């Protein structure tokens, strides 16, 4: 039944939006970087149903969060762009031969791409957002690499240990 999958997707974008209110800065200096575990639900959906569906969960969840927090379109756009890359790369790698090996490799390749991708965009957004010299991005660089690494690392480890316990329940 597709309605069982629509239910699953609709449920998991609702939890992805709720859990986002738990955001907090891991680094008090780079306080604009806030961690939230909202992509663990999307990565589960990506793994159990397809990369495109998991990315769709990230977009629905961030749209809903922006309407409730309209004060930050820049900081939600970057979360949306990175979350869909991370959960997209991981699911595409993994679905070519569903196993833990390509689940593990899917999340590592996705984590390192999203982090480099973050560094490239965080290189272009930080000076504009703070109306500051490129100096400041280089000052933020060690926090940016460390943060998007811990964020998508913990999201990978958590997802890895939970998402087949989720396939059993279905
Ligand atoms: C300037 C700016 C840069 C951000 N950079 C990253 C990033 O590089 N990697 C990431 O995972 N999240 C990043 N975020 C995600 C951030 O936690 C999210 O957008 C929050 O809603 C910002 O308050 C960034 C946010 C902002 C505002």
């Amino acid at each position: 039944s597709s309605i069982k999958k629509i239910s699953f997707v609709g449920i998991f974008s609702a939890l992805a939006t709720l859990v986002m209110f738990l955001e907090f800065p891991i680094f008090p200096q780079a306080s604009f970087l806030k961690y939230d575990p909202s992509e663990i639900p999307a990565l589960i959906v990506s793994f159990l149903l397809g990369p495109g569906v998991g990315m769709f969960v990230v977009l629905v969840k961030d749209i809903l969060f922006f309407l409730m927090k309209s004060g930050d379109p820049v900081g939600i756009a970057m979360n949306a762009v990175l979350g869909m890359s991370f959960v997209g790369i991981a699911g595409l790698i993994y679905h070519r031969n569903k196993s833990r090996a390509t689940a593990i490799k899917g999340m590592i390749v996705a984590t390192l791409f999203a982090t480099a991708f973050a560094l490239g965009l965080n290189a272009l957004i930080v000076p504009l957002y703070f109306e500051a010299p490129f100096e400041l991005y280089l000052k933020f660089f060690p926090f940016i690499l460390a943060f998007n690494l811990v964020k998508f690392g913990i999201d990978s480890v958590v997802t890895f240990f939970v998402y087949k316990k989720v396939s059993s329940i279905l």
